[PDB]
């Protein structure tokens, strides 16, 4: 599974959501070279204006590109479970706001990695730093700590992602994640390690969709 990452590998996104009755699609295309941990993508809202501010999908938005360091490379759940994929859940709650819950489908197409998602938020405020698009848009960065679940022949994580919000202040947004193999085949269940992870991101000055431009590294650590 791990031989599929050696190289610069093609990405596609595909997201449905609906957060509180605002319904929207999300495409995306970009590439990952799991040596270096190192994604770019775009993101583009195909139904117009994206209902919800960008840096709250970015999690939603391919773990499989982590960089492993060698020593490390047996706790490699994502990419054991490649090419057949996996199923990665969430639930993200919004401290004083609403929660997303995520399923998403993650595996080949051939040559390119597909991440397939659907994405329900209720609860929100509509007035709140969600629904209110009161949030910073620039980077995000933090570590996922995961965890084997033996039981689903998978991993859990769990994480929190601290949002600045334009006034100075923090949205919290607590990450609960679970990932269980589409196939049948031997995987990888790992001891306690976590992803340390940056995203940055910017805007294509060319572009007049409503977009995201992501640059991310992705690195395991953790074990000795």
């Amino acid at each position: 599974g791990e031989e599929l990452f050696t190289g610069v590998v093609p990405i596609l996104v595909e997201l449905d959501g609906d957060v509180n009755g605002h319904k929207f699609s999300v495409s995306g295309e970009g590439e990952g070279d799991a040596t270096y941990g190192k994604l770019t993508l775009k993101f583009i809202c195909t139904t117009g204006k994206l209902p919800v501010p960008w840096p709250t999908l970015v999690t939603t938005l391919v773990q499989c590109f982590a960089r492993y360091p060698d020593h490390m490379k047996q706790h490699d759940f994502f990419k054991s479970a490649m090419p057949e994929g996996y199923v990665q859940e969430r639930t993200i709650f919004f401290k004083d706001d609403g929660n997303y819950k995520t399923r998403a489908e993650v595996k080949f197409e051939g040559d390119t990695l597909v991440n397939r998602i659907e994405l329900k938020g209720i609860d929100f405020k509509e007035d709140g730093n969600i629904l209110g698009h009161k949030l910073e848009y620039n980077y995000i960065s933090d570590n996922v700590y995961i965890t084997a679940d033996k039981q689903k022949n998978g991993i859990k994580a769990n994480f929190k992602i601290r949002h600045n919000i334009e006034d100075g202040g923090v949205q919290l947004a607590d990450h609960y994640q679970q990932n269980t193999p589409i196939g049948d085949g031997p995987v990888l269940l790992p001891d306690n390690h976590y992803l340390s992870t940056q995203s940055k991101l910017s805007k294509d000055p060319n572009e007049k969709r409503d977009h995201m431009v992501l640059l991310e590294f992705v690195t395991a650590a953790g074990i000795t």
